[PDB]
């Protein structure tokens, strides 16, 4: 169907970024998958973008992506890891900028949920959820989390 097939691109995608890291790759969580499909239909709704509950407690990392069209989950990967131009590795650390690259490529981070919705005006919300959560500010956990290509 178009859910499993969205999901299983959004997850190769991920995982072929995370080899070109030497990372282990992640793997697909059904309630996961669940629980991210429901918040992309709640975005869809209000058609407003924002971090869920889930994110913004720490809980689950969370990586969103927005088109005025249905959106491949190879475009949406894409789109997210290509922040790496901005990230610095001789000086790790997180930036809001780097933010979706740093999540995609989190070495520690296992498993993933994979959600997309669309609004009444066409217009798409891709939600990926992330366990155990990255972008850990603490000193040390970007240079051991996120590696140089």
């Amino acid at each position: 169907s178009a859910s499993k097939q969205f999901h299983n691109e959004v997850l190769k995608a991920h995982n072929e970024y995370r080899q070109k890291h030497g990372v282990p790759p992640l793997k697909l969580c059904k309630n996961l998958n669940r629980e991210a499909q429901q918040y992309s239909e709640a975005l869809a709704s209000t058609r407003i973008l924002k971090h869920s509950p889930e994110s913004s407690r720490g809980q689950c990392g969370e990586n969103l992506a927005w088109a005025s069209y249905d959106q491949t989950g190879k475009e949406v990967a894409d789109r997210w890891y290509s922040e790496i131009k901005n990230y610095n590795f001789q000086q790790p650390g997180f930036t809001s900028g780097t933010g979706h690259f740093t999540a995609m490529v989190w070495k520690n981070t296992k498993k993933m949920g994979v959600g997309k919705a669309s609004a009444s005006d066409g217009s798409s919300f891709v939600v990926a959820r992330y366990f155990p959560a990255g972008n850990v500010v603490n000193e040390g956990f970007f240079e051991e989390n996120v590696l140089p290509p």
